[PDB]
């Protein structure tokens, strides 16, 4: 199956042009938890954010940069790369969350209290054809800059 | 001599009830330069927030860490840094404003971060302080504002 992991401020916002105004240990936790060694996808700019672990694919329309990593040319050849495992987890950006969210069937979200003017957002899901199977919500504390609330949703 | 160094948004906010909204490495980079082995002085919250030389935390309460130094004044904090050329206090508020107007040299890095604060730096008159450095940096992929390190010596 195929999964999105992503933390969202208010109006699904994702990314800004620089890193994001937070700091949320509880959420690299939770990240962290929910991709172990499973392979990850993402795209090359996330790639360049990130700076590697499992398989790491990357997404680019050029050749790869670092050869720690495996880098491939499309979806097909990114979901290609991860094999025949129980999970792949998909973690950003913006265009590589569009083109797979038709292809997931759970997403692992943070809604995140925060208002951000981004220039990227999560895409627009249907509440109703995901049904929420787990919520928790967090207060901000000396740790973690703002609430947040983690969320899985398997597709209706 | 005693320096202090501190992180200020804008209305030379320090502090908030919970952690500061913002991803600055190059910031926890200039302040690794800038304390290296040289001895640190900071207050209780700032030791639970954040050891590595001397780590000399003040506390009325008996030590909870017995792998740094715990005192119950601003003389023996100073004592407890032994004879050294600079000594580095590295906050909170509380402890800023005791070592201000013993402090010779202030490392601030001013951020393009408005925040309401529970806590700030001291007022300092910058008529009474020489800016010896400054240096501009925009925000980018991994800093979330734009930054300026600043040392002042007092004049
Ligand atoms: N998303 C884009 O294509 C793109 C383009 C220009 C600027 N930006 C800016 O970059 C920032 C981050 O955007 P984001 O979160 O959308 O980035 P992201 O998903 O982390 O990475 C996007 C990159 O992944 C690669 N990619 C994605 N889908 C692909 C496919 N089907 N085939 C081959 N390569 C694929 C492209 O890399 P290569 O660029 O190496 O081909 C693309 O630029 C935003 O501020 C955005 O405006 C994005
Ligand atoms: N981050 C946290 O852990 C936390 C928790 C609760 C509240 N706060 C609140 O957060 C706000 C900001 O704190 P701040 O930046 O001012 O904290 P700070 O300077 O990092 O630490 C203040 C603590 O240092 C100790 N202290 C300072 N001067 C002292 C002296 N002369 N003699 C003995 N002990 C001395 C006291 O510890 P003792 O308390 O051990 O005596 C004091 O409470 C304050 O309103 C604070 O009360 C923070």
């Amino acid at each position: 199956m195929i999964s999105l992991i992503a933390a969202l401020a208010v109006d699904r916002v994702i990314g800004m042009e620089n890193a994001m105004p937070w700091n949320l240990p509880a959420d690299l936790a939770w990240f962290k938890r929910n991709t172990l060694n499973k392979p990850v996808i993402m795209g090359r700019h996330t790639w360049e954010s990130i700076g590697p672990g499992r398989k790491n694919i990357i997404l680019s329309s050029q050749p790869g940069t670092d050869d720690r990593v495996t880098w491939v040319k499309s979806v097909d050849e990114a979901i290609a790369a991860c094999g025949d495992v129980p999970e792949i987890m998909v973690i950003g950006g913006g265009r590589v969350y569009e083109q797979f969210l038709p292809k997931a069937q759970k997403l692992y979200l943070t809604h995140i209290d925060a208002e951000v003017e981004g220039d990227t957002h999560f895409p627009d899901y249907e509440p109703d054809d995901w049904e929420s199977v787990f919520s928790e919500f967090h207060d901000a504390d000396a740790q973690n800059s703002h609430s947040y609330c983690f969320e899985i949703l398997e597709r209706r």
